[PDB]
């Protein structure tokens, strides 16, 4: 069956272990604690077609990743995440963009930006200023919360919606 090999980015704490986590986890261990950079896999059906969806939960920028260059070559789609309560996570967006532009020699990679933090009250980046940041690049912005769930799906979803739209 078709396999997807998604890559999450963005700044660090925005949310990008707890997003793949709460996609993947299957609950046998209670609390998983994410430190490091890794892979996860998740057996989907999306459309009526079965996936296999290889994601992986990448450090930000600011920390050393000896297989960056190659994760990003080897990656379809990516999930670009800032928090709605982090203003610089936000205009980070435009670096993790341009690293994947670098790597892949490409305007037209499959993306989706997502606004994680979405269960907070104390917002400082506006769901339109980021729509209208994912329109300029022709990308979905998908909200999302890794506590409560909310967007979750979506937003892997949308993110595999892409990549098969791409071909
Ligand atoms: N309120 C709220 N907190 C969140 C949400 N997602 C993640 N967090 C919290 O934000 C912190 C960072 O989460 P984490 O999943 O480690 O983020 P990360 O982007 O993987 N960090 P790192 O770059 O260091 O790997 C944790 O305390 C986590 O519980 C969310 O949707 N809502
Ligand atoms: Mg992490
Ligand atoms: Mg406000």
């Amino acid at each position: 069956m078709t396999e997807y090999k998604l890559v999450v980015v963005g700044a660090g704490g925005v949310g990008k272990s707890a997003l793949t986590i709460q996609l993947i986890q299957n609950h046998f261990v209670d609390e998983y604690d994410p430190t490091i950079e890794d892979s996860y896999r998740k057996q989907v059906v999306i459309d009526g077609e079965t996936c296999l969806l290889d994601i992986l939960d990448t450090a930000a920028q600011e920390e050393y990743s000896a297989m960056r260059d190659q994760y990003m070559r080897t990656g379809e789609g990516f999930l670009c995440v800032f928090a709605i309560n982090n203003t610089k996570s936000f205009e980070d967006i435009h670096q993790y963009r341009e690293q994947i532009k670098r790597v892949k020699d490409s305007d037209d990679v499959p993306m989706v930006l997502v606004g994680n933090k979405c269960d907070l009250a104390a917002r400082t980046v506006e769901s339109r200023q980021a729509q209208d940041l994912a329109r300029s690049y022709g990308i979905p912005y998908i909200e999302t919360s890794a506590k409560t769930r909310q967007g979750v799906e979506d937003a892997f979803y949308t993110l595999v919606r892409e990549i098969r739209q791409h071909k």
